[PDB]
This record gives structure tokens, sequence and C-alpha cells, in this order.
């Protein structure tokens, strides 16, 4: 019953994130392929992606539930084709901003990817499905990652052909999304009131708050983990190591996500326990990622953080899906990702951006670990409040 939609969406998400260009993205548009300077790739190109992500998530959670979650995925698939098509044959920064915009489209519609399956499978499978979905996505990345590595370590494949393989993968993902089964069917203040009815669920607003907050710190860690590794071990070869470790970490997260789907354990009573334990694990790993000036210890801490957070976000998505009791799967997922991106952008402005505090990378992860520890303690003091 649930096997065909789950398998098709898992194949889509695998081929929509099996992107060998992703680990070698910055070298691709900063090397001979595009000849863009590094001060226009991060101060003018990536903020465009962030802004497009915000303004494209804004109509995702509003409209994805109404359109039954397939067109936004199909819009994600087509915009994957546009993103990497302009990433392949678009020179200069004028076209690359448009690509950052379409990648914001694909990332905002990635909310539809997660929320579609809960609108097409019964709640009983919401655990298993969840894991698998998240797992395959993470598997996707690490697959692409390791694939990319081999293509640059054994076949000297140029970054342009890495992006070509990425486009071919997301093209197969678009074809799989075309074959996704269509889910069955089903002023402003009222809409907000509906959101209030959609957010008054049991053990969901707190999982939502974790999603709205912990994933912002996770995305900050994702962005600046390579910079932390460069600070810890300024090695010329470390690059091939760095992304590779991400692969393993992502792979770990994959299996961690694959854990949540596979284990026949009840998160109804262990949801709070899993939240507390693995949020404390994330905080401790982030502190370990910073406090210990050992590159191998930092890699292990990053693997632990990524795997535990992937497990936690899988539990969060599953628990929100079962406890939602409203058809708006992508509204809560979409607004969760939008609020998380808002918090991530705000803490990027303060923590690392020149406009804010501009904290060096040797205290960046200190404050990231402090942020995750604050999140965990908030969910510590919630358990004590429950008593
Ligand atoms: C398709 C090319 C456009 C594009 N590709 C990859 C990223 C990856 N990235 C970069 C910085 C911060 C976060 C993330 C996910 C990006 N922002 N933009």
């Amino acid at each position: 019953s649930w096997i065909y939609p789950t398998v098709i969406l898992c194949l889509f998400g695998f081929f929509s994130m099996m992107r060998p260009s992703e680990p070698f993205l910055i070298p691709y548009l900063s090397g001979p392929d595009k000849n863009l300077t590094s001060a226009e790739i991060t101060n003018e190109i990536f903020p465009v992606w962030t802004y497009s992500y915000l303004v494209l998530l804004l109509p995702v959670f509003v409209l994805t539930d109404y359109v039954r979650y397939k067109p936004v995925i199909i819009l994600q698939g087509i915009s994957f084709i546009i993103t990497w098509l302009l990433l392949l044959f678009g020179q200069g920064v004028k076209t690359m901003q448009v690509v950052e915009f379409f990648y914001g489209m694909v990332t905002a519609a990635e909310v539809a990817y997660y929320a579609y399956i809960y609108s097409v499978v019964s709640p009983e499978h919401y655990q298993r499905v969840s894991g698998y979905c998240r797992s395959v996505t993470l598997a996707a990345y690490t697959a692409g990652s390791v694939l990319a590595q081999l293509l640059v370590s054994l076949a000297n494949m140029s970054y342009f052909y890495l992006n070509v393989i990425s486009l071919a993968s997301v093209s197969v993902a678009f074809l799989f999304s075309l074959f996704l089964p269509m889910p069955k069917k089903s002023v402003f203040v009222q809409w907000f009131q509906d959101l209030k009815e959609c957010y008054s669920s049991k053990r969901l607003f707190y999982w939502s708050l974790w999603w709205a907050f912990a994933t912002a710190g996770f995305n900050q860690v994702l962005n600046y983990v390579q910079i932390l590794w460069d600070y810890k071990a300024p090695s010329q070869d470390s690059s091939i190591y760095n992304g590779a470790v991400e692969a393993i970490a992502t792979f770990g997260g994959a299996v961690a996500a694959f854990a949540v789907g596979y284990v026949k354990v009840n998160w109804d009573l262990l949801g709070e326990l899993a939240l507390v334990v693995f949020s404390v694990v994330n905080a401790g790993s982030l502190f370990l990622m910073h406090y210990t000036a050992n590159i191998w210890a930092c890699y292990a801490g990053y693997l632990i953080f990524k795997s535990s957070y992937m497990l936690l976000i899988t539990i969060a998505v599953f628990q929100i899906a079962v406890n939602l009791n409203v058809e708006r799967y992508a509204l809560v997922f979409g607004i969760n990702t939008f609020i998380a991106l808002v918090i991530q952008t705000i803490m990027t402005v303060i923590v690392v951006d020149q406009r804010g505090l501009n904290l060096p990378v040797s205290i960046q992860f200190l404050v990231y670990g402090s942020y995750f520890a604050v999140i965990a303690g908030i969910f510590l003091m919630r358990s004590m409040y429950i008593t």
C-alpha cells in the first residue's frame, strides 16, 4: 500500500540530492569553469539564495497543501533542471544570481518533498516512511559526495561534468516526481486562526519549536563546519578530507534517519526523551567540535552532531505528521523551515556577518554549541516543568 509512493518519492529525493556538484560547488564557480571571484560568490551570490529561499518558502507552506504537494515537488524538479541548466551554461554573476534564486526554489519546495508522503500514506507508516525519506535524502548527498570524490580522485572529472552528472541525476529525479502518485484531496486572520488550529496539537508545537530553532543552528554548522575544519587543520589536502567527512557524517545521519524509520520503538513516550538526549548530544558534539583542537576529534564530533540531529529531525517530522491531525503537512513543515531560516539568517547576521559581531570561527562554534545547549536546556526545563 505505502510501498510504491514511498519508493518513488525516495528515488526522487535520492536523485534530487545525489548531486556530485554540491561538495565541489564553490570550486566549480570559482575555478576556470566560471572564473568568478570569491568575494562575489559569498557576499553577492549566496545571500541571493538565502533571500530567494525565504521568499519562496513564503508561498510554499501557503500553497503546497492546497495543490496536494505534487506540483511543488514537480516545480522543484523543473526548477532543479533550471538551476543546474543555468549552473552549467550560464556565465557571469548575472545568471548565477538567477541560479541561486532557482536553488532557493528547490530548497523551499524541498519542504513539499518531505510533506508529500504523509499526505499519501497512512499515519501508521509515518514512522517508517519518515526515516526512509530522510535517510534516502541523506544517502543521496553522501552518495553524490563519495561519487564526486571518486570522479575527482580517480577519473579527474572536471567540475563542469560533475554538474552535468548532477543535472542528469536531478533530471531522473524530475522523471520520478512526474510518476509520483497524486495525493487525495483535503480571510488572512482566519488563515492564521487555521494555523492556530494547525499548531494546537499534542507534542507538536514543541517539536516545531525545536525544528524552528535547532535546525537553524544545524544549517549554521553546515555552512561553517568547513571553515572550522580549515581553522583547526590548515592543510592543503584537507579539502578532499573535509567534504568526504561530511559524506560520512551525512551517511551517519542517513543511518540515523534509517534508524528512526526502522526501529519499532514508540516515540509517543520517548519523543521527549529522544529530544532531550539527542539535543544534549548535539550540544556536546558542537562543544567538542570547538573546545578540542584535534582535527580527528572535530571530525568525530561533527559526525555525532550530524547523525544525532538527522535522527532528531526525523523524529520531529514524524511526530509532527502523526500529531498534526490536520491535512496541512507542508504548512507546519513549511512554516517550520521558514522560521528556522529566519532564525538562521538572524544569527548569521549577528554571529559571523561583518554587520553583526563578526565572531571568528574559533568562537563561532562555541556560540553554536551554546545555542544548542540553550535549546537542550529549554527542553530540559520543559521536562522538569512536566515533572
Ligand atoms: C545549485 C547552485 C546554487 C547553490 N548550490 C548550492 C548551495 C549550497 N549552499 C551554499 C551555502 C549555504 C548553504 C548551501 C546549501 C547554494 N547556496 N546555492
